């Protein structure tokens, strides 16, 4: 049974009886000393962290990893070639830049990356964010089809170079923990909005229509209007072939997911349908019989590096910041699943550095933004990916496609790629069945999800992330704005104290009120806390103090006039009744009422609760003690400290004690720094538990 | 002493023994029913709240309030005329609009306002924010010195009409509680930055220099450069007269503040120095002897109303929102001091409605934004202001100045007003002695103050408020990002549990770890909480489960091969030593390790902690129970719930119990909605206090 027999402590007798260890908190001088303390072991650790390949490559097991890595690399290389060709169209650049952006960051990540399963390249969200950034940049540059494509390519290279520089700077600064400011609900809402954006954007390629590059403020609706204002000019053959490809891919993906145990090395539907479509377009000549747009004959080989444009750097700072943040968050979210699945450590700063270097190299070599895509990562993992050697094999396949087999993929329909991209939208769009779950569960994360979706949809991907982050930060204040403050009472004559309106046989101590605030008190909570405390107490301590001071001043004036003769016990009051001549105070003297009462000159100790001569109101209070249950109060910063000090001073000045209960050692240590304690609000008002506070009150009363 | 003898409770036996009251929580259907339930008493209350004059005017005491109100009204009318003339120059409009904006909102507030001491009009922060909004609006108008000010006046009228409409909408929506999202540190920083802005902006009038209206991004530095690039063209007479006026005003204000008891009806230094300067300028002709700019001959009378410009409405939406928010916050902050001083209720929604209506009327009648100024409010309160009759008398004085005495104030130097405005900068600039105090106290509110100052200075008043609000919201996440998680232990063989690294004679139960998170756990805290819990425990439950599952699979394979014969007690193990032929698991099958172990088919109960045959590692764990001290955990939303569920499942699946301790009834009630409880994580794992949890563990063990 719960049996305890201990003395009553007040967080000061406790410390006096039990000696503390006197731990030395770390200062700032020694923080820099240990950082600059260079040692060979720490240097080797830093070098190995910066070059994870030097650690994971010599530990390769070339007996059970080589074949699986090779197969997974071939599969992911085919998928990466197809996905780069598809996503190069979203930026509205020649397709070969998609291959470049699928090749270069993977090669850089093979050296500088810490994850072992993700595949680096383009994914639709980042691709369209880069495209929007390019459209914004080329619309602000100070003043043919070939020239427009070249300027778009240059703008994309500059934007992705700046994004890689930002990512590398973030990784160097060791601030790679910024991924925790994005809630799971915010991630879900943003991903669903981006999925809708992808579905809207791929329509102009499915229908084979010319759509101008729109601007960030309202992009999806403008694109939809532009697409549906020319719906008559659609290509029926292109539309039907896109539908067939999408239907076949979705059906095969469904059967592949359903039949997993019986199906090793899952069917490469992307490759199979792509080669089928290319063979159908060839021979049958799906470029003159119909007017289907096809992927042009890409130049076999790479391209010389270019210097990024400082004008674009200046123009698209915010867009590049958003691109870097989105890429890092997506990469971390994708890599964390496989890291937890296969039990290896993940380094956020190393991931940021690798992504930044890869993006920088890709932009220097005329590419665009690169990260890991969920579809490609899942393909690589399911095929049997064990290390980044699969990524190297995929890069080799991409290089082979770029160099040798370049005449192929030319009869490609330039919209089978769009249908393949839309085939990856099923998992993204299935997240729409989350509003109901969040509404049933939280009712606040549902608000976060809805607001994030609306903000992204009506503001573009670049600004929706910032707006959603701001609203998600505000939702914490929403949570801790109106805490369910309640009065506590004893249950069963034990040390159990719960809500006053919950149980039946409870009992409160005579003239004792226990108040609990089940939320941290900060700038947005001090006023509500004070109002709730005053309402629970039942009177205003400031009002009581002011009325008592007015009564004392009237009594002193009467004594000066001689109507009141002071005696050791009682007042003579040699007047039956006065005409009740009240006195008013001017504007600059009303402060004196708030001053504490000191009746040392009067030998009689005024009770302020029984009766006053000459019929003075002086409202009485039956509350002779107050206990604050600061057990759930995590922190106070400035305004809460000032409000608490004012409330405690007002309470103490009317001859009632205040006790703070439930705070640990750290809370009182922090409060000591705020100059909270003084000659009035001593440090002995803190008690361990409500029962100790109540027992101390009872002991001091009788 | 502290003597307790009660049975051990687990928040379920407690509820079974003590019957709850079964309170009926209010739903949403009845929330609308009580709002639409119209009653005569509620209608009368609503009408009286909407028209507070009908409540406070009949209760007038015309024996002790009339004379003081008249004197305070005369003084505040003189001060309001001077301050309106001064602040009309900051917007760069003819001075008479300052008188209009000092007259109209005061008249509207006399009817629709709830405060009794504040004086409505212009104040420099709002005046310059309106000026910046006007400069932005006139710089974006589509193209079609006397005509240059007309468009500025029209833009100011439109901007203030929109701001008043926004304020009225906010008051109608009953969202007048938005003043609690601005911390005291944020308010102090913004006020100091605005003071610096005022000091910089008034330089062009002190030196009598022509400065173009700059734009929001970097305004103060551009104005400073423009002023100091033409410092040679300054007027020495204007500078010296401004210096004398400022010095005399500051000295007289200092002596007035110091000598308060001996000095009733504080000296009207503004009025006396203004009339002295006007008489000197008129007598000595300070318009041709020197080149001092003077206030022009304002047209005696009012001006017809104008329709606000929809183009300006569309152009300056954000600026109008900022103006409305700043005006409401300033008015509430100024009025709260006097409301607390004189003990009368304040209505935020009524204040918002009154301010919105006043601003709407003033903008319609060609004025600019109106609120209460601290200087004017202090003058009115000190002079003897009791009700808004002082405001009415001030409006009457302003009307008299507008109509009858208009030929005066013409020889005014147009910079003595600037020096008078500078004289009010002492109180604002005294707030610079707060960085040190906040650094010594909080180290977070100091960051808020510094960031607010920097953001406002380098982004303008309109955008600095939003940036500082965002950073202040982020500071809460900064506070609750890395909580000081610690292990707890018993002290003195009682029910007191504190930090493990704090005391000497502590003792932990055998194989029991107590973990405490002294902060609410949300999206930005779940990962850190999991990492700290794993580090405190000393092992990874997922790793232990995976290794145990691998060992079980190897044992089952050996049993199938016949090397292991299952017996009721022990394994025969008819092999001296095997060649240690480990088996690797490919992808799409590694998840089976995470599945829970169910050794029902084996009669032997595997201990998983003593030893295993054929030398299998199976790392042992000494921990056999875990207690989470969720006493300071205020709330979980989605991600924290999911992470807690995953951690608890991982712990339970390795045959260890988890106990959550310290949560109240509301926390478990909220957690029940998240579908947290299921067949594995039951609802009986919640306990009242750490001592109950420990006693239950000891009872279960033996
Ligand atoms: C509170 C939540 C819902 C977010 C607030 C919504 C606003 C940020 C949105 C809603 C309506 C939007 C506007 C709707 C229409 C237009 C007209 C549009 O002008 C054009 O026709 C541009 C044509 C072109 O240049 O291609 C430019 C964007 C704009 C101002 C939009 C800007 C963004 C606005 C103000
Ligand atoms: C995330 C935390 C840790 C740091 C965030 C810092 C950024 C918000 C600041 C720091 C430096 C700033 C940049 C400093 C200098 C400039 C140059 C400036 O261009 C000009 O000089 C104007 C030229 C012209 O208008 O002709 C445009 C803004 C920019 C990129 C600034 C954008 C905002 C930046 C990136
Ligand atoms: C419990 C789990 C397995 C989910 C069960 C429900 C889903 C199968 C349903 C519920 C809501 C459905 C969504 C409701 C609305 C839409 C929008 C719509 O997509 C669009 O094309 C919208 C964009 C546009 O074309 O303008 C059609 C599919 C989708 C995502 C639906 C896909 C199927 C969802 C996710
Ligand atoms: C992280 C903290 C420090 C706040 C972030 C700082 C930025 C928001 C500031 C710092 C430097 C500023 C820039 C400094 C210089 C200029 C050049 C200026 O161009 C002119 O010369 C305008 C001349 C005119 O039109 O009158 C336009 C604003 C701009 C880009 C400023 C925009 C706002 C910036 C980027
Ligand atoms: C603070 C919460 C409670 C509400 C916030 C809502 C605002 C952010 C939204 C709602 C209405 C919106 C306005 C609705 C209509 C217009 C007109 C529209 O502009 C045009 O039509 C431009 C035409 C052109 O460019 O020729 C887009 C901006 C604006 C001012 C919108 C700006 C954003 C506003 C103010
Ligand atoms: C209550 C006690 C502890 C006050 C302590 C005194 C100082 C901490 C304060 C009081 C007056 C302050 C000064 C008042 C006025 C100004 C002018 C101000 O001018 C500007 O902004 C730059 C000049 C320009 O704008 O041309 C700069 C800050 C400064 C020196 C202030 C710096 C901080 C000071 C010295
Ligand atoms: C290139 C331009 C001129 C093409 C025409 C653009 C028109 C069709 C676009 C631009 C802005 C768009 C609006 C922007 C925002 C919203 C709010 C949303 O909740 C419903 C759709 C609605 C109301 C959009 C309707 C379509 C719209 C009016
Ligand atoms: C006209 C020219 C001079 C305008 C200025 C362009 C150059 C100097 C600016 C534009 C964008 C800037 C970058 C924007 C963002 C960051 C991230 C930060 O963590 C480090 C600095 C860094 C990487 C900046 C470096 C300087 C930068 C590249
Ligand atoms: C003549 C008018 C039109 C334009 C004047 C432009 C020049 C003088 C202005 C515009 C932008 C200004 C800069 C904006 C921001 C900063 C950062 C701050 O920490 C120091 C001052 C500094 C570096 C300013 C110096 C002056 C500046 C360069
Ligand atoms: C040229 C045309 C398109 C411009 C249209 C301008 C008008 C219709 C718009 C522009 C800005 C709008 C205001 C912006 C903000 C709010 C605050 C909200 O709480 C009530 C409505 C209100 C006050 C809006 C009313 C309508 C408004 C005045």
């Amino acid at each position: 049974q719960y049996i305890v027999a201990r003395p009553v402590y007040s967080t000061n007798a406790f410390e006096e009886n039990h000696k503390k260890t006197g731990r030395h908190h770390k200062t700032f001088l020694d923080h820099l000393k240990v950082c600059c303390s260079c040692s060979p072991q720490k240097a080797k650790r830093i070098v190995l962290s910066l070059f994870p390949i030097a650690s994971w490559l010599p530990a390769y097991r070339l007996k059970e990893w080589l074949l699986s890595d090779i197969v997974s690399g071939i599969s992911t290389g085919i998928v990466a070639v197809l996905q780069g060709l598809a996503f190069a169209l979203l930026v509205d650049i020649p397709p070969v830049y998609g291959l470049y952006a699928s090749f270069f960051p993977a090669i850089i990540y093979l050296f500088f990356g810490t994850s072992r399963h993700i595949s680096v390249g383009p994914f639709p969200i980042l691709s369209m964010m880069v495209g929007l950034a390019v459209s914004g940049a080329v619309s602000k540059a100070v003043p043919s089809l070939l020239d427009d494509e070249r300027v778009r390519v240059a703008a994309a290279a500059s934007v992705t170079v700046l994004s890689g520089i930002i990512q590398l700077a973030f990784g160097i600064l060791r601030i790679g923990f910024v991924v925790i400011y994005l809630s799971e609900s915010l991630i879900s809402g943003f991903t669903t909005a981006a999925a809708v954006h992808v579905l809207v954007s791929q329509l102009k390629f499915i229908f084979q229509l010319t759509v101008p590059s729109h601007t960030d403020p309202v992009s999806i609706f403008k694109v939809l209007y532009s697409v549906f204002s020319q719906i008559e000019k659609t290509n029926i053959a292109d539309l039907v072939t896109a539908l067939i490809v999408l239907l076949v891919v979705s059906i095969v993906k469904e059967i592949n997911q359903r039949f997993k145990d019986k199906l090793p090395v899952p069917i490469p539907i992307e490759f199979i349908m792509t080669v089928i479509a290319a063979g159908v377009s060839y021979g049958c000549d799906f470029k003159n019989r119909f007017k289907v747009a096809v992927v042009g004959d890409m130049n076999p080989g790479f391209q010389p590096p270019i210097t990024p444009d400082v004008e674009t750097f200046q123009n698209t700072v915010g867009d590049c910041f958003g691109i870097a943040m989105v890429a890092f968050a997506v990469a971390f979210s994708v890599a964390s699943v496989y890291s937890l699945k296969y039990d290896y450590p993940l380094d956020g700063n190393q991931e940021l550095i690798a992504l930044g270097l890869g993006n920088i190299v890709c932009g220097v070599f005329r590419g665009f933004a690169g990260s890991t895509a969920l579809s490609r990562s899942a393909v690589q993992e399911s095929t049997g990916g064990k290390t980044q050697i699969a990524g190297l094999i995929g890069a080799i396949i991409v290089l082979i496609v770029v160099l040798a087999i370049g005449f192929l993929l030319a009869p490609l329909q330039k919209s089978v790629l769009a249908a393949l991209a839309l085939g990856n939208l099923k998992g993204m769009l299935m997240q729409f069945a989350e509003i109901g779950r969040l509404w049933r569960k939280d009712k606040y994360d549902c608000l976060i999800w809805i607001m994030t979706f609306i903000f992204t949809i009506v503001l573009g991907l670049g600004l929706g992330l910032a707006a959603s982050v701001a609203f998600q930060l505000l939702t914490i204040v929403f949570r801790t704005q109106f805490p369910k403050c309640s009065t506590l009472a004893n249950i069963g004559r034990t040390n159990i104290y719960k809500n006053k309106k919950d149980y039946y046989d409870m009992y409160e101590p005579e003239g004792v009120k226990i108040f609990r605030c089940p939320s941290p008190i900060y700038f947005a909570n001090i006023g509500f806390f004070r109002r709730k405390l005053i309402d629970a107490v039942g009177f205003s301590p400031l009002r009581i103090l002011r009325k008592r001071n007015k009564a004392l001043r009237k009594i002193r004036k009467l004594q000066k006039q001689g109507l009141l003769q002071v005696t050791p016990k009682g007042f003579i009051c040699t007047v039956d009744t006065i005409k009740d001549s009240d006195e008013e105070l001017d504007n600059n003297q009303i402060e004196v009422l708030d001053q504490p009462i000191n009746t040392t000159d009067l030998p009689f100790h005024i009770d302020w609760n029984d009766d006053l001569p000459l019929n003075i109101e002086v409202p009485k209070i039956s509350l002779h003690s107050l206990i604050l249950d600061f057990s759930a109060v995590s922190f106070l910063d400035v305004s809460s400290v000032r409000g608490l000090k004012s409330i405690l001073q007002e309470f103490i000045r009317i001859k009632v004690d205040v006790y703070i209960v439930g705070t640990d050692d750290d809370f009182i240590e922090k409060l000591n720094r705020y100059e909270f304690f003084d000659g009035e609000v001593k440090s002995s008002i803190f008690f361990l538990t409500i029962h100790d506070a109540v027992l101390h009150i009872l002991m001091k009363k009788d």
